[PDB]
């Protein structure tokens, strides 16, 4: 939770070989800004992103500095990395900054359920790829993206714990159902697409869907 003001600079740190910095702005879906390889010190910026705006350093050490702040840099920044077995991308703690003066859509609306009752969150996705993965995450009030489930474009339906994906490739729909909804499940759930399991592969996110378990 970091206040700052235009023309200034900001140092997001990271508490996790390739690291991916994402930016998550209000009401928008999270997006990769770039990814950086420690080994090579190489950096690869995404389309439109301007070089010399984001500086990245480290390998305790890993940080990103933003160079010329502007209210649009406002948002919450995350560092990310593929798990050691590429089952999932792991996300860092999350850092909200405030500067002061292939498609994925989850249009479903804030939902409210009572406790110990199921909820199915919808997620529809567009893609040119023959093969890809879908990852569902839970964004906590602390702003931490937790990983939940992954559905493979060629697997049977995902089940893990209370989590269930009903996979419908023909219609590219992947709604997550959480089973015994409990108070703590009250969160915002993001649905993500990826193409392959590789150091460089990014995640394309929906804008997510608030769940509120009620007693």
């Amino acid at each position: 939770s970091v206040i700052r003001q235009t023309g200034s600079s900001a140092e997001i740190t990271c508490d996790l070989g390739y690291i991916h910095w994402y930016l998550h702005q209000e009401g928008k879906a999270p997006q990769r800004l770039l990814y950086y390889d420690s080994y090579t010190s190489s950096v690869v910026l995404e389309s439109g992103i301007s070089p010399g705006k984001y500086d990245t350093y480290g390998s305790k050490n890993l940080r990103m500095i933003l160079r010329n702040l502007i209210e649009n840099d406002s948002g919450v920044y995350y560092c990310a990395t593929w798990d050691q077995n590429y089952y999932k991308k792991l996300f860092g703690s999350g850092t909200s900054l405030v500067v002061t003066d292939q498609k994925v859509t989850q249009a479903q609306s804030s939902v409210s359920m009572p406790v110990r009752k199921a909820v199915t969150l919808n997620c529809l996705y567009e893609t040119s790829w023959w093969s890809y993965y879908i990852f569902w995450y839970k964004r906590l009030p602390s702003k931490e993206m937790i990983f939940l489930i992954r559905q493979g474009s060629d697997e049977q339906n995902a089940k893990s714990g209370r989590y269930s994906v009903n996979f419908k490739k023909a219609a590219k729909s992947v709604a997550l159902t959480i089973s015994a909804l409990q108070l703590e499940d009250s969160a915002k759930y993001f649905c993500a697409l990826g193409e392959s399991l590789t150091r460089a592969d990014k995640l394309i996110f929906g804008k997510g869907t608030r769940v509120t378990v009620e007693p």
